[PDB]
């Protein structure tokens, strides 16, 4: 397997965001279940559970996104979840879960087109910033 990170001594990250958006490539997906994250987004997710590992000194946000198409006091609930999935996931690699923050915002600002499932989609998704 792989080695823990070396003892570091300037500072780990000047902004870890940079290495967490470079890895993810984008917003978490998902799908099949619908309560579950794509096959390919669990891959990324432990390469920035990686990043995350190189840089405990970086508390993480993970905010849940999803479609206006169902109840707004639903979408957010389900928002939260989502995120926690993440969080949990990323807690599973040795990262601590107490920095790692959850929210959800439900409906708040689509990216795709709603008239059509795909990009339904796309407005259903989890983003990781750095906090």
């Amino acid at each position: 397997g792989q080695a823990p990170p070396g003892p570091p001594a300037s500072g780990p990250c000047a902004d870890l965001q940079s290495a967490i958006n470079a890895v993810t490539g984008g917003p978490i997906a998902f799908g099949n279940d619908g309560a579950s994250l794509i096959p390919a987004a669990y891959e990324i997710l432990n390469r920035v559970a990686d990043k995350l590992k190189a840089c405990p000194d970086a508390r993480v946000t993970i905010n849940g996104y999803t479609d206006n198409t169902g109840s707004e006091g639903i979408n957010i609930p389900l928002s939260a979840q989502r995120a926690k999935i993440v969080a949990d996931y990323l807690v599973a690699r040795g990262v601590a879960g107490d920095h790692i923050a959850t929210v959800g915002l439900g409906s708040v600002n689509p990216i795709a087109s709603n008239a059509t499932p795909e990009g339904r989609a796309k407005n259903r998704r989890v983003e990781i910033v750095v906090n």
